[PDB]
C-alpha cells in the first residue's frame, strides 16, 4: 500500500462522501430508524462480526433479503472488508437459487426468514456454505445480535481498487446463470460518473443533496442500479421498504417525503394503480424508470400525477446504468403528450459510455434515428467475463466491445431507442425467462409436435412469454392443460415463477426459414 | 490495450462527456466564436500538427497563453496523443520561467506573441526548445496556421491512465520552482469527483449542464482549477476572456449572459471595485474564491450585488480541489452577516478527500472549532511527489500524507478554517514569494544588518510582504531606498513582480528565540 | 520441445506400446471389425476430421456412445491432438447431463442417436456446443463419414505431459456434478502403474498380451476404468459389445474367446443369472469386479463357474484404480469358499499408491483388521482439484492427502475391506444418488414432516435408497404415492433413474442425536 498511490475503494464513499450528515437518518420502512452516524457504527460492528465468523478477504457472503438497512449495511461492510458481496436474486427459481450459491462458493448466506423455504428446497444441495444467519424484521434478529456483540471501531484495509466487491447472477442468457462480478474501483466509478450525470442536470431528473432517497428495485438486482451507494454518497435521508406492498410504498413516499425513486415500470403501474395514490401528492415526486421499456401511456399518467419520471436503461453486465434520459430546457417547455415521448425514450449515454451501434460483422452504423443494430459499450464499470467462463465470456466482449443483445438505433441528438432484442429472452416484470428453456418444457408434453415461445408485448408486465404450439398428428391437448402442465414445473421449483403469465395459442404450422429455423422475426408479424 | 481494461483518459472526458451539444458555444472574448463540434475538429487539428511536428507520447508542450480557445485545445490535445502538457505560469520571473522550461525540457513552446518579451530574456538560455508556435489574436497567429493545414480526423492513442498528461511548476515552496505533474487518471477523477461534489448541491453553488461558464483563474495555475475540464465534461457554453481587462470581464459577464466563474479575491475585488459594475445585473452569477481566504467583507459586498459567491480551498499539489463551501438550506435562510461567515470559510472537503488536522509528529488531531493543526489530505489526484525530486518530495508525503502546509481547524460539521501557514511564504494576488528569498535580496545591502520579512495582510491583494530591517551600527538609510534597490532585482528578472508591494519598516531590534532563531510567530504580534 | 525432455503422452501408448501387431483386431460386438493397423489410420483420419472441425489445443469434444471402437478412437485421437475428451456419464439425469456439458464448456458433441432424446431436453439450454456428431451402429454414421473424408496421416504434437487429457463428472459427491480431470502424463502412468501391477502377478488375475479384452464397464466411468489404455497398451484383441445386453455379452465371450473384462458387481449378477450362460464356459474368462462391494456369495457363484474372479477398487477422482486383489499362491490353493472372501476384498494397494486409514483428525490408524478409518491416497493419477471449484477441491485435499470418503480397515498383510462411507451417498448398481438430495425431493409433499434417507445394501443392486418417512401431525399417506411422487421428478429428468428403486418405510419417529442432527450411522441399526 503506497499512501500516495489512492486506490478507488468502496470504504471511500462511505467516509469521504460528497456530503456526511451525522444526524441524516437511515429509515427501514416502519421497523426501524437511525442515524448516519449509527449507520457507520453498524457497519464497523459488522466488519467486527464477519471478522469473527473467519470471513476473510476474497470470501463470499450471500445475503437473501428485503430492501433494508441491513441490505445497505451489507453494500459497505462486506466489500469494505475485502469480501465479495453475493447479491442472490431471490426472484429465482430454487433451482437456479441453488446453483448460483454453488457457483459463487458463498460461505455465509444472511437469509431472511421469509426465504427460509426457498432455503429448505435446496439445502440439501449446498456444499459451500458453513453458516447461515437468519435476519428478522423485529428484536430477533441473528444479524441484529451478531452487531450487538461488537464494538463500533474498525480499521478498514487498504488493498487493490481492482479487488472484487460484489458478485449476482443473471439470468438474462441462454443457459445457466451467468455471474456478473464488480471491482471496487468499477462501483467507485459507477457512482461518481452518473452523479456527474444526473447530478449536473440543471433541473430535470435530478438526484442531489437535498433528495429523500427510497429503492423499489430490489437490492440484489445490479446494486439497486447503484442508487444506495450514490444516495449513500450524498449523505441523503434513505428510506428502504422491505417488502414491496404498494400501499406500504405509497405510504413511505407520503409520510417520509421521498423525492427520488427507481423501479421497473410494472411497480409505476401498480404504484399509480392503487386506489389510495389517487388522493396522493407526487409533486416532489421523481422517479428513473429502467429495466424495461417505459410505455408512453404509463409516462404520461404519471406526468398527469406532476412525477418527474424519466427512463433509463442498464444491464446487469454493464454496471447497471449505460443511459438516462436528460431533458433540455426547450424540451421540458413541451406538452405532456411529447414530453412523455422524450421522457419514455431509452436515453443519452451517461458520461464515460461509449455506447455504439454495430451489425453482426461489428461494423458501426450510423446514428440516425431509423438504422438499427446491436448496442455494445465501453465504460469504466463493465464485468470483463462472466465468472468461471470462457465460451460465453468471449462472445459478451467479441470485437472489443460489450454486446448488449438489444437491437437499437440512436438518433441524431444522442437518444437511444431500443427496438428488439437480440437474445432470445423475454423479460417479464423485470425477471428472465428463456424462451428455448420455455419451449423445451412444453416439448416434453406427449401430445406436441413443434413448440415457439415469444414474447408478447404486456401493458402491465412488460412482456409475457406466448407459446405457439403445433399439435401431432392426430393430437387433440386443450391450450389449458400445457399451462397447468407448465405450473407443475414451477411448484418444484424447476421453473421460473413469472411462467405463470404463459399464454399458449395452438396453431396448424409454425413459420421458418430456408435453412429450417424457426423465424421468430416473421412469427411475432403473424402473432 | 485491453478493451475490458478501461482506462480513465482525458479523451474520455472529451468524447463521452456528461453532455455534448455540437452548436453549444466556445467564445474567445471577441476574437472568436466557435461551435462544440467545431472545438472537437480543432483538437483533432491539433493532434496531427502535433504528430506532423514531431510530438511523441512522453513529450513535452509548453503553453504561455492567456486564457483562450486556444489554451482549452492545449488541454486536451496534448494529453490526448499522449504528450506532457506544461503550463508556464507567465507570472512568475523570467529567471523562474526559465528554470521551468530547462527544468521540465519543453520540446515546442505555445507561447503568445505579448509574452515574447519574457522569451528575450531567456531565449539564450534555452536548450531543450526546437520549435516556437506563435499565438496571436488575430488571423495572423501560427498556431492557427498549423491548424488549417490538417484532417479533423484522428484516432487517439489508448494508452496507461497513468499516463502523466499535466506539468507546471509551483513557487509555493523554498529553493527553485517545483514541478508538479498529474495523470490522466488523476485529472479524470478530480472531474468527476467535483462535479459530484458541485453538481449535486441542492440550489446554491451549482455547476450544472445549463450554466455559461467563463474562468477568471489564469489557465496555467492549477488547470484553471479544473474546471474548463469539467465545464467541457458539461458541455457547456464556455467564455474565454484572453488578458484580465477589468471592463473586458464585465462585458463579457453581461453579454455572454456568464453564470459560474472562479478567481482569486484580488480579482472580484477588482471587478466589484469597477465603476461599470455598479450597473451590472449579477444575480445569476455564481463565482467561487479560491487561492486566498475571502475576506468577510469582500463576501458581504458581493452577496449585496446578489452574487452567489462561495469559497473554495486547494493546492498545485492536490489536484487543486480540496475542499468547497456548501450551505445546507437552513444555513440558504441566513441573513447577510451571517451568510457571508459561512461562504468565507476555507470549506468542506470533496468527495473522495481525506483530509485530516495533525502536530509536527503527524498525531491527529480533535476537529473541534479552535484546535488548529496542519492539513494533511489523501485524495485520488495528488502530486505523488516533485518532478526530479528526492528530498522535498519526501517531506511533501511525510507521514503517509500530503502535507499542505496550510494550519486550520476544521469544525463539528466539517467546516474548514485556515488560520496560517506553516511554510515560511507570501501569496500576494495570486503568486508566491519566498520571505527567506526575500530577506537575501535585502540583506544584500551594504547597510543592512539583519531582515525579516512577514506577510501582512491585505484587503485588496491578500497579503504584502513586510521587510523588518534592523540597521547597522552606525547606518542610516531610508526605506524607500530600499524598495527602489529590490526594484532593480524585479527589472532584471530575478525577483518577483508582486515584490513592487514590499513595504520597508526599520526597527532597532528583531524578536528571536531562545535558540537564536527569529521567530516570526512572535514577530508579526509586534508589527 | 526439448527431445531428450522425454514427455509422458497418450501418443506414446499408442504408437510405444508394449506390443503392436498390426493384424490383431479391434471387434465392435457384430457391427464392425477391423485391424490395429485400421485403428492406428481411423485414429489420424479423426485426428484430422478434428482439425478440419475447428478443435484446437485446449477444446473440449465431449463423447455421448456406448463401448464402441469410436469410443476407443476417441480415448487416442482427441487427447492426441492436445485436445480434452470429456466423457459424458449418459446414465445421468439430463438436468445433470446439461450442467456437465456447460460446466466443462464442450465443443464439439460426439452423440450417438439413441441419446438423442437426452439431447432434446436440454438442447435448449446448451451455450456452449457448435457441432454435434452423430454415432450410428450403421453406414450413415456422422463419426464414419468425417473420417473417410481424411487421410490416414496425422504428425501428432509434441506438448508439456501436464496438458489435460480427459475431463469427466462425478455424482459421488453432494451438490453438483464435480469435474474431475486427468493430464497425459497421469493416464500414461496409471497405465504402466496398473500394467506392473496386474502384469506380474504369477497366475492367477494376469492382464497379459495373449488375452482378449472385453469392458463391460462403461467407457465414461473413469476411462473404462483404464483398462482400454492398458488393453490398447497390450496390442490385446479388443471386443466392444456396445450396449450391453446380457445375451450379447454372454455370445461376444463364447464367439471372441474373451480372456478379460471387467464391471460392477450388478453387471457380474445379471451375466451368471442369465439362462444362456447356463450352458456357457467360463474357464479361460476373467473378471474384475470393481464400483461396489463384491459379494461373497456372488463370488462363490462366479468361483463354481471357473471364472478368475477378483476385485478392484478405485474412485473417479482417483485415476480409478487404488487397490486390485492378488492372491498367493497359498491362497490359491484354498478351497472355495476361503477363495471367495480373499477374492472378495476391495484389496492390496496397487504399484505407486500410498494408502491410509486416518481419523477425522488426519491422524493416521494402525493397520490392524478391526480399526476402521477414511482411506486417504497419494498416487501419481490423481485429479488434484475439482475442475472450476476452490472450496470443495480443498476438502478433496485436505491434510496433504486425497480423501477417499471410504470408511476401511487394512489388515497386517495389506488386505484392504470398506466397511461404509464418510459421505452421504448411496450407490445404485454403479450409479450415484444423494441421500440428502433425496430427502428434499421427498420433503416436498404435502404430508411429509421429516424424511430420512439410508442406503440400504441389495443383493442385486448394491445399495437400495431407503427412506423413512415420519409423517405430520394428522396426515395419512400410503408409501406407494410417495414412490410416484418422486417418479415424476424422475419423468422431468431432475431426479436419476435409479431412484425408481426407492423404498419408503413410515416410522413415528426418526432418531437423532443430542446435537438435533439425524444419526443416520444408529438409524441404519434400527432399519
Ligand atoms: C439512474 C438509473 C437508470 C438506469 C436504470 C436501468 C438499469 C436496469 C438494469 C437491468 O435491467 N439489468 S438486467 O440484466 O435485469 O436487464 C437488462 C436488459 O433489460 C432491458 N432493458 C433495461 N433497461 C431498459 C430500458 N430503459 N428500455 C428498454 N429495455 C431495457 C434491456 O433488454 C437490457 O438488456
Ligand atoms: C471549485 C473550485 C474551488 C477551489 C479553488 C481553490 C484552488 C486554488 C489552488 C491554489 O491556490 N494553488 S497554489 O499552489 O497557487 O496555492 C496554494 C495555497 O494557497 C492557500 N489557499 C488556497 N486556497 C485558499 C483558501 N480558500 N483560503 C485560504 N487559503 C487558501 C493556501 O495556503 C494553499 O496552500
Ligand atoms: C483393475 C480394475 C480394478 C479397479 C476397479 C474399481 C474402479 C471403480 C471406479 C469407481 O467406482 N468410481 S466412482 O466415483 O463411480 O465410485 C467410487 C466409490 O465407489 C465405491 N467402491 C468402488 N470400488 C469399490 C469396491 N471394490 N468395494 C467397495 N466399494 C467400492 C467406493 O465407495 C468408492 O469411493
Ligand atoms: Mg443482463
Ligand atoms: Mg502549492
Ligand atoms: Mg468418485
Amino acid at each position: 500500500n503506497d499512501p500516495s498511490n489512492y486506490q478507488l475503494l468502496i470504504k471511500n464513499l462511505l467516509f469521504s462522501p460528497v456530503a456526511f450528515n451525522p444526524e441524516q437518518e437511515i429509515v427501514y420502512a416502519n421497523h426501524r430508524r437511525h442515524s448516519y452516524k449509527t449507520f457507520h457504527d453498524r457497519v464497523r460492528q459488522f466488519a467486527n462480526a464477519l471478522t469473527k465468523m473467519g470471513v476473510k478477504k476474497g470470501d463470499t457472503v450471500a445475503v437473501m433479503d428485503y430492501d433494508s438497512h441491513r441490505y445497505l449495511e451489507c453494500y459497505f461492510a462486506i466489500p469494505m472488508i475485502g469480501a465479495k458481496l453475493h447479491m442472490i436474486n431471490v426472484r429465482l427459481s430454487p433451482e437456479q437459487i441453488l446453483y448460483t450459491i454453488d457457483h459463487a462458493e458463498d460461505d455465509i448466506i444472511l437469509i431472511h426468514e421469509e426465504f427460509l423455504p426457498i432455503l429448505d428446497q435446496i439445502k440439501g444441495r449446498i456444499d459451500t456454505v458453513t453458516r447461515y444467519v437468519v435476519l428478522r424484521d423485529d428484536e430477533e434478529c441473528e444479524y441484529e445480535r451478531l452487531l450487538e456483540q461488537e464494538s463500533t471501531e474498525y480499521n478498514f484495509p487498504d488493498f487493490d481498487e481492482n479487488t472484487v466487491a460484489t458478485t449476482f447472477y443473471t439470468t438474462g442468457t441462454t443457459g445457466f446463470p451467468k455471474g456478473v462480478f464488480f471491482t471496487h474501483r468499477q462501483l467507485v466509478l459507477h457512482t461518481m460518473g452518473i452523479l456527474s450525470t444526473i447530478g449536473t442536470n440543471a433541473s430535470q431528473g435530478r438526484l442531489h443533496q437535498g433528495d429523500i432517497y427510497m429503492p423499489i428495485t430490489p437490492m440484489f438486482h445490479v446494486h439497486a442500479w447503484g442508487l444506495p451507494y450514490m444516495a449513500t454518497m450524498l449523505g441523503v435521508k434513505q428510506v428502504y421498504p422491505g417488502k414491496y406492498v404498494p400501499d406500504v410504498l405509497l405510504n413511505l413516499i407520503e409520510q417520509e417525503k421521498v423525492t427520488f425513486s427507481h423501479c421497473v415500470p410494472t411497480i409505476l403501474h401498480l404504484l399509480l394503480s392503487s386506489p389510495k395514490s389517487k388522493a396522493m401528492d407526487f409533486s416532489g415526486w421523481k422517479v428513473v424508470i429502467g429495466g424495461a421499456a417505459l410505455p408512453k401511456a404509463l409516462c404520461k399518467s404519471a406526468l398527469e400525477r406532476d412525477i418527474d419520471v424519466f427512463a433509463g436503461y442498464g444491464m446487469s453486465e454493464t454496471g447497471p446504468i449505460l443511459s438516462i434520459v436528460q431533458l433540455t430546457p426547450e424540451q421540458l417547455e413541451l406538452d405532456v403528450d411529447q414530453q412523455a415521448e422524450y421522457r419514455s425514450k431509452t436515453g443519452k449515454k451517461v458520461a464515460l459510455v461509449e455506447a455504439y451501434i454495430v451489425d453482426e460483422d461489428m461494423n458501426k452504423l450510423p446514428h440516425d434515428g431509423e438504422t438499427a443494430g446491436e448496442i455494445v459499450v465501453r465504460a469504466p464499470w463493465l464485468t470483463p467475463n462472466y465468472y468461471k467462463d470462457n465460451k460465453n465470456s468471449k462472445a459478451l466482449w467479441r470485437g472489443g466491445y460489450l454486446h448488449t443483445g438489444d437491437v437499437a438505433h440512436i438518433d441524431d441528438e444522442g437518444f437511444i431507442k431500443i427496438t428488439d432484442r437480440v437474445k432470445d429472452m423475454i423479460k417479464i416484470s423485470g425477471e428472465w425467462v428463456s424462451s428455448l428453456e420455455l419451449e423445451d418444457i412444453l416439448h416434453q408434453h406427449q401430445s406436441v409436435s413443434e413448440v415457439a415461445v415469444i414474447g408478447m408485448p404486456h401493458n402491465k408486465w412488460g412482456e409475457v412469454p406466448l407459446a405457439l404450439v403445433t399439435l401431432k398428428e392426430d393430437a387433440q391437448v386443450t391450450e389449458k392443460e400445457l399451462l397447468g402442465f407448465a405450473k407443475d414445473f414451477i411448484n418444484k421449483g424447476i421453473l421460473a415463477r413469472e411462467a405463470l403469465l404463459l399464454k399458449v395459442k395452438i396453431v396448424d404450422e409454425i413459420a421458418k426459414t430456408s435453412v429450417g429455423k424457426v423465424d421468430k422475426k416473421e412469427l411475432r408479424k403473424l402473432h
